[PDB]
């Protein structure tokens, strides 16, 4: 059994080996294999691994990206397409223009799709041609490049991943003093566009006790609680609080500048580290890398377990189109993943769900047409996106700024 | 045969007559009732109607709304629930929050609504219990209304009507100079949010030189419509270009005000008149009467006519659900109105839609509970409606303005 | 403009060009291009036509396929795969099983359209490479034909004909002494499997007279109607007076054997007939022309009219699947055949309906995959096929008569 | 934390092996007390204190009087009852039988009898539960799965579970065969209740299915499908597929032959001179084809009963376990079953060989429902005639009218 990691020289890999070897006494583990762009970067960081991992598995290191995934039962998308200068990209630009710039969301969710593409093209064809593995991927905007890979390159085995749903589960165990496995959601949306409308701790309805937990400037009032009745992944704050978090956004230095300090500390600690270190929890992305462990963990048991991944609606909920797209709960079993029943979707968030589902497909269409036109079409979709007086200059700005990364006409 | 007339006092009631008098030499009429809560304003207006008629058919006031409507195969509701007093505060209220204020657009048509459900709730209670009677909507928000009738009042013979397809298609004509009839679109939306997608003039797709006209024809630049690939209802200005909407809007008198001085021009006019006056035009109501006048003549004969009405989708557009109220193309027959197949919708109109569907949804299901928490939930969910920052504010001026009309707790 | 007809040499030849000539003074024909296997059948019956023509359009034959489709607007295939002896094969043999013998329903229409599929692949094929044509398709069984063409070559322009729903529109135009047009109904089911919810003389609902007429006229019992509350295609006898129909048959002349006894009379009369003979009428295909013409006739205009029409049923009935082909009233308008809705089917017509479906996609599956085993799977599913104990031997018998025409491992 | 099961039917010979599952499970879930409650107070009482003997004091076993007395404190309510009895049974069987007719308990004609007996008493059962308890409701009563439909889309009661035995003698048979444990057992399962369908068999991840394929040609003779018939379907088939597509045997199989219902009422006198002095279950309880349907029962209540999540095959609304099927159709099913919820899988298309049965059938117990609920003759006999099994237009209108002669005790219809 072997595993490829692409991306190697992630600050996150320490916290993904450290997952990897949690469960290798449940799943055995041959081989973890790194892939980066950037050999000097990750070399420091898998040799920090190695002084983790003490032999209980082989790690390794290949060249390419086809030499990583041949052998590979599960391959890990865990690459930054365009690195931290993308990131400053699709934060800065954005906001020139009066709007919201951020990592996953809107116009710079947008420019991060565009970078990401192509790359995820050639490496979904690659492990297609070869190991067929299923595909594990963190690789930002998440829900957007599975909608693409799953309804578009048509390649099943791809499992979209992100870290609010392990995030929401561990608040509500720790409120409880539970297991992880003890919570039970009935959650839907996309991924950072996410909706919980119902909460069970063993078996007990606990959605009410929850809410008022909530409530005991940046966050949602109390009557916001009262009134929409769905707890709200964070995210939503860039759609509901635009003015607020515009505010905020633009009289600070950018996210992507303190992440990038913080990488910085982190990599120097790496050179010398035999623990993990604190200063990797300073990351808003941790226990990405903790989900992805005990996804694999449960896609190699028959055990059968509850996680809440990216994958096809199928019926989990009814009054949304099967094909979408959605971050749900799934039972996980021997290879497989199954959705859930779970009922119908609230109005308020199939209003978000909707807007942005297609927004999806205008972005993904504009870039297998590869079409500058079909491109700001899916720019003026977007609920965060531009005017139509600002909408060609923005997008221009946008491919000056990514033109090593895509081309557009 | 009779027709009731439910606002008879409106402005637009001579054209509607005329429009009345043009099909009666096809169809039968025995009489027009009028009826209106304001009982001298429309006394002026049918006198001059009665000076236009000259006996053709019997034209009645009654002072009752049932007196009306009992013996009514057709009733035309054109009221305005509050009056242009009403209207004002639609418009003027979300200003002062930097949000768009519109007689049927945005935070305007949610106020709107929420005064025309109880009347209209009231109105198709009497007729439904009496002739059950086709109703023709022009009220506003007509759309929104005939959503609430057809799909939470289930009064089947309820037809939302608009003007801006009869204006489309009759630009249409005029181009290609042909007649009204020889125009076939690919039409789908909500009222007031409404798509183009292909136009037809005597069975010869003429929809890239509908598009070639645009350009040589505020408005929506050339690129927009090479992207965009659709031509918009002019309504859509208030999404797309909101921020150069507000400002327009914020800058100049309040339209409801205009509106008022044009309809006291017309009031002293309608008083010796022996003609329709040109200074009906002013309105933007124009041919209103037309599509009222041509549907009610279609229903009435065995011909099969086409016209573009609000009703439910029923497999219109395909990859929407078949509830949704659209405005789209129907094949109008003896009493019956049959949704015609035109394929997928694109995925940027679905964007709209949906989103505007939902908030639809949520604002009937407030007003349905008579609740304060839901309404904010409704308030919340419209692309044009406030940041949750300034929601709890509006929603109190709103229903402290239309306290007369609607109660919520 | 020009119409190719495939199966030149049919004895209804005559009549269809009949209906041609008719539509010929509203829209414009330039030629009629015949094919045939059989060149010197279809001579005979050319020399007739062009008896008929006068030179109102040029007749032509074609020796190839191809030569008589490539500057077609329109294609009519009215070919019998097998001719009179595929006919009596597929009358006969199911007997032996104490199963229904008949040429488009049940083991009969099952080796029919075994026998069609080939033929209709290479012609669908050429079609699609050369002309573009519209294909209108009388060839038997021609739902399931089509259900084949639009979803599995997927075909658009392929308009499946059958002439029970003409004959059940024309008798009620008689009935209620009007036009055909004036005549509309709530019309759905497969073809031969068809059932009439309501009937609409000049918008007048009229359904219940026409039930009271239906006793005054093998056939349902009144109290069938009254607890069905249908009107049922004639072959539902087939279906629901099983035991009947088959002592019936079983007891009688195959009708293949009648029809080539017709068949021989009319062509002998051909040699020399100045007029269509009053024979014809013996056939049961009459006012098959009629249908094909003016469905013509309506593609060529931009009028719209209503004919019933196997096509993809698109919301016209909202409880079965989009893709189910049907018969159902479209609106035909300028080359474009549009469905119209029609609400909810009856749960006793959705019973047959599915169940034959399924049928029929199972018979296409197994053709495409040219199985045996499969054919089996097909044949055991339909509601008049096989027992388990009989299924093998039959189809053996089957293949083996048809092993000219289909080839099954 | 205190909780209570009541059993409706607990004179039913099977409730020894209903007791037996309970007593089984009653190690990983408090069981504080079983309630019975039978129309035949008599018959149950033997029953039940040969019940009691089992139980040796593991809960409290009692008797309710009334059906209220038993439901009104019930976290589970288990439906076990035959309406119209055994003699119910014998005409639903014998009747079609003159008609040239399959003639069967849940199958058919026989089934469309049975289902109007049903429906007026688990209307005012379900009522009753729902105004008092609000328990959840275990089915067994056939036609379990066309009750299921009733219940869960005219009664809109939510916690009906209609269960079945197939399921799991099959998930036994699979897992004897492959020397597993019964939860190692997955499979692609979908269909109505005695009209279901096996796509895909897994054992312990394994794609197992050609193997099980293997197995059946080598493993009652003149009555099973051929080798060829699972080669061409390519699908496991419900034995109760043998009336459908095997009809002119099963015909002359049943007409030649003592009505089952009656072999049943011998079959089950013995049982009850038994009852009335075994220590131990009887070897003879396994002549009735019911086993194990109390460990479907008593599994499916452990399951509700802890957060584990585990999976049970349940007749239960769609809700997109097949996508080419509508939500709304009560299937049975293989669900996520996990404190007090029924979840349904995934499972992708269902064949359409499948689906020819499962439209027909599911159209015909609709239209069953409808005749009951506006109580109309005219309505019954449209539904007689949907049923691919059900009369000719000649035979349709005396069948009904024996069929409601029969049955004027328990259903009027005008
Ligand atoms: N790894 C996690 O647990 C985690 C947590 C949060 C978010 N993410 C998402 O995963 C992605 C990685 O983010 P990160 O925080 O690890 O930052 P990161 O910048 O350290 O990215 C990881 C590595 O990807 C490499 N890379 C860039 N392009 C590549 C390509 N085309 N092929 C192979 N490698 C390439 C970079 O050299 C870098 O070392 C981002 O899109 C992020 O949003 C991951
Ligand atoms: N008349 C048209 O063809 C037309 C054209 C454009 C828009 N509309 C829509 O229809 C409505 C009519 O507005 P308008 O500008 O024509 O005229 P308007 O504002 O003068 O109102 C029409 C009449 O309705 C009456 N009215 C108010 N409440 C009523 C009630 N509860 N019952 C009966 N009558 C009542 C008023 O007294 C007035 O005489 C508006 O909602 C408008 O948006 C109508
Ligand atoms: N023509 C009509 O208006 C009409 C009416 C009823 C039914 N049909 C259907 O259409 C078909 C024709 O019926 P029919 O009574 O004329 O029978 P038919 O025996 O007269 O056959 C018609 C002609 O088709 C020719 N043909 C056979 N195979 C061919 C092939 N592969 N390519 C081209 N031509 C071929 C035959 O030689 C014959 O001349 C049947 O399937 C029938 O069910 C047609
Ligand atoms: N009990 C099981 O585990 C099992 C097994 C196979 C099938 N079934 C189904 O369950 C039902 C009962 O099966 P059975 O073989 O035990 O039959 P059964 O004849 O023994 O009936 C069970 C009990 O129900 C009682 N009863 C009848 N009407 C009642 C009513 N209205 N209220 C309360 N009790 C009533 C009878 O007195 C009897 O004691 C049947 O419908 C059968 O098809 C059950
Ligand atoms: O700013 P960062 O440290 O990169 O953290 C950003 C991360 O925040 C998490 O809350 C989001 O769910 C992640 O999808 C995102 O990658
Ligand atoms: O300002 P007004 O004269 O009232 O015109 C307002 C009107 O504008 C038209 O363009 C809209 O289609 C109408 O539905 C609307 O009511
Ligand atoms: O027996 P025949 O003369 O060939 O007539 C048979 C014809 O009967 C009609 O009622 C059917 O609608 C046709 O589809 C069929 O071909
Ligand atoms: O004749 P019986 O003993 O009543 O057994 C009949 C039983 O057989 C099983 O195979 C069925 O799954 C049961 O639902 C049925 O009731």
């Amino acid at each position: 059994m072997r595993i490829a990691v692409i991306g190697g020289g992630s600050s996150y890999t320490p916290e993904l080996v450290k997952g990897l070897l949690d469960i290798s006494e449940d799943v055995r583990i041959d081989e973890v294999i790194f892939y980066d762009i950037d050999e000097e970067k990750q070399k420091i960081v898998v040799d920090f691994v190695k002084r983790l991992v003490k032999d209980r598995f082989k790690v390794l290191i290949s060249d390419t990206f086809e030499g990583a995934v041949v052998d590979a039962k599960y391959v890990i998308f865990q690459f930054r397409p365009g690195g931290l200068k993308g990131r400053e990209n699709d934060e800065g630009i954005p906001l020139k223009y009066g709007l919201i710039g951020q990592e996953t969301t809107g116009v710079g969710g947008f420019s991060a799709a565009l970078r990401a593409f192509p790359i995820v093209e050639e490496y979904v064809d690659t492990v297609r041609k070869t190991s067929n593995a299923t595909i594990v991927n963190f690789t930002n905007p998440s829900g957007h490049i599975t909608e693409f890979v799953r309804n578009y390159l048509e390649y099943e085995k791809f499992i979209g991943l992100c870290n609010v749903p392990i995030n929401f589960i561990r608040e509500i165990a720790e409120m409880f003093s539970a297991r992880l496995e003890d919570v039970f959601l009935k959650y839907y949306g996309l991924n950072h566009l996410s909706f919980i409308e119902k909460v069970f701790v063993k078996g007990e309805d606990v959605t009410e006790k929850v809410f008022e937990n909530l409530k005991l400037d940046e966050d949602f009032p109390t009557w916001f609680y009262d009134s929409v009745r769905l707890i709200v992944n964070p995210y939503l704050r860039y759609y509901l609080m635009e003015k607020k978090m515009f505010k905020k956004i633009s009289t600070h230095e950018l996210r992507a500048r303190e992440v990038m300090k913080i990488e910085k500390e982190l990599f120097e600690k790496y050179r010398t580290a035999v623990e993990i270190p604190e200063e990797l929890t300073k990351r808003g992305g941790s226990m990405y890398s903790t989900a992805a462990a005990h996804l694999i963990r449960d896609l190699e048991t028959d055990e059968g377990k509850i996680h809440i991944v990216n994958t096809r609606n199928n019926g989990s909920i009814e009054n949304l189109p099967d094909d979408y797209v959605l971050e749900i709960p799934c039972y996980v079993r021997s290879g497989r993943v199954h959705t859930l029943s779970q009922g119908k979707g609230d109005h308020f968030a199939l209003s978000f769900i909707h807007a942005v589902k297609m927004y999806e497909r205008l972005t993904i269409e504009a870039y297998l047409k590869r079409s500058k036109k079909l491109a700001l079409k899916a720019l003026l979709s977007h609920p965060l996106g531009p005017d139509v007086e600002d909408a060609k200059d923005l997008l221009e700005e946008i491919l000056e700024a990514n033109r090593e990364y895509v081309k557009l006409g």
